[PDB]
C-alpha cells in the first residue's frame, strides 16, 4: 500500500513531533502579540509576518512533506499537489522576503534615527508586508501556468514542479530568490553592526535578536541552496539523503525563529513565562 520500510519509522515519529512544535510555538507567538498592547510595535508586524509565514510552512508543507515521505507516492490528488508546492514555495520565499523587509527598516532605522522616522507608521508596514506577501504570492504563475507558457508533470510515481527538468529557470530563481535578499541582508546587517559597535543598550539586543534571525536563515537554507545549485549541472549526481535532510534542516529553522525571539527580547520572555 506504498508503505515504509519499518525503519523509516523512527524519523517520521519525530519529524511529526517538529510539525506540531511549530504550529504549537507559532501560534504561541501571534497569540502573545493579540493579548498583549505593549507588543504592537513597528518591528513586531514583521515579526508577526514572518510568524505567519512559519505557521503555514509549519502547518501546510510539514504534514503534507511528512505524508509525502511515509507514503513515496503522490497519485493523491494533482490540484492537492499544486496547493502544497503553493503554499512550500510561496511560505518558503515569503519567510526571507519578511526577514528581508524587517533588515531593510532596521537598516534604514540606524542609518540615522533623524530621517527615517516619518516613514515608520505601521500603516505602511502593514503595506510593506503586504507588498512582501505579494511579490512571494506570485510564485503561483510559474507553477500553475507552466504548461501553458513554455510550449512543454506526466509523472505519477511522484508529482513535482513544472520546471524541475528546467535547469535554467531553477539555477536563475535560485540565485535570484536566495542570493540577491541575502546579499543585501548581509550588507544591511554589517552596515548596522558596525555602527551598534561604534557608539555605546536594547540597541546590542536588538541587533542580537536580528543578527540571529539572520544566521538561522543563512546557516539553515544555505545547505539547501548549495546542492540544489551544484545539483543543477550534476545529473549523475543525485543523493537522496542530503537533499531530504537539507530540506528539514530548513524547516527546522522555522520552527527555531519562535525560539529564537524569547531568548533576545524581555517582552516576549515576559508574555511567555505566562
Ligand atoms: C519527500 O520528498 C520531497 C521532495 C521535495 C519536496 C519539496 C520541498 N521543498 C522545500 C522548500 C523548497 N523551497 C524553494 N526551492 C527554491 C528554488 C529556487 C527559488 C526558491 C526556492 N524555494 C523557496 C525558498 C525561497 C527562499 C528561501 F530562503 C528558501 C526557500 C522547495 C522544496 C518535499 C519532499
Amino acid at each position: 500500500t506504498t508503505m515504509a520500510s519499518p525503519q523509516l519509522m523512527p524519523l517520521v515519529v519525530v519529524l511529526s513531533t517538529i510539525c506540531l512544535v511549530t504550529v504549537g510555538l507559532n501560534l504561541l507567538v501571534l497569540y502573545a502579540v493579540r493579548s498583549e498592547r505593549k507588543l504592537h510595535t513597528v518591528g513586531n508586524l514583521y515579526i508577526v509576518s514572518l510568524s505567519v509565514a512559519d505557521l503555514i510552512v509549519g502547518a501546510v508543507v510539514m504534514p503534507m512533506n511528512i505524508l509525502y515521505l511515509l507514503m513515496s507516492k503522490w497519485s493523491l490528488g494533482r490540484p492537492l499537489c499544486l496547493f502544497w508546492l503553493s503554499m512550500d514555495y510561496v511560505a518558503s520565499t515569503a519567510s526571507i522576503f519578511s526577514v528581508f523587509i524587517l533588515c531593510i527598516d532596521r537598516y534604514r532605522s540606524v542609518q540615522q534615527p533623524l530621517r527615517y522616522l516619518k516613514y515608520r507608521t505601521k500603516t505602511r508596514a502593514s503595506a510593506t508586508i503586504l507588498g512582501a506577501w505579494f511579490l512571494s504570492f506570485l510564485w503561483v504563475i510559474p507553477i500553475l501556468g507552466w504548461n501553458h507558457f513554455m510550449q512543454q508533470v506526466r509523472r505519477e510515481d511522484k508529482c513535482e514542479t513544472d520546471f524541475y527538468d528546467v535547469t535554467w529557470f531553477k539555477v536563475m530563481t535560485a540565485i535570484i530568490n536566495f542570493y540577491l535578499p541575502t546579499l543585501l541582508m548581509l550588507w544591511f546587517y554589517a552596515k548596522i553592526y558596525k555602527a551598534v559597535k561604534r557608539q555605546l543598550n536594547r540597541e546590542r539586543k536588538a541587533a542580537k535578536q536580528l543578527g540571529f534571525i539572520m544566521a538561522a536563515f543563512i546557516l539553515c537554507w544555505i545547505p539547501y541552496f548549495i546542492f540544489f545549485m551544484v545539483i543543477a549541472f550534476c545529473k549523475n549526481c543525485c543523493n537522496e539523503h542530503l537533499h531530504m535532510f537539507t530540506i528539514w534542516l530548513g524547516y527546522i529553522n522555522s520552527t527555531l525563529n519562535p525560539l529564537i525571539y524569547p531568548l533576545c527580547n524581555e517582552n516576549f520572555k515576559k508574555t511567555f513565562k505566562r
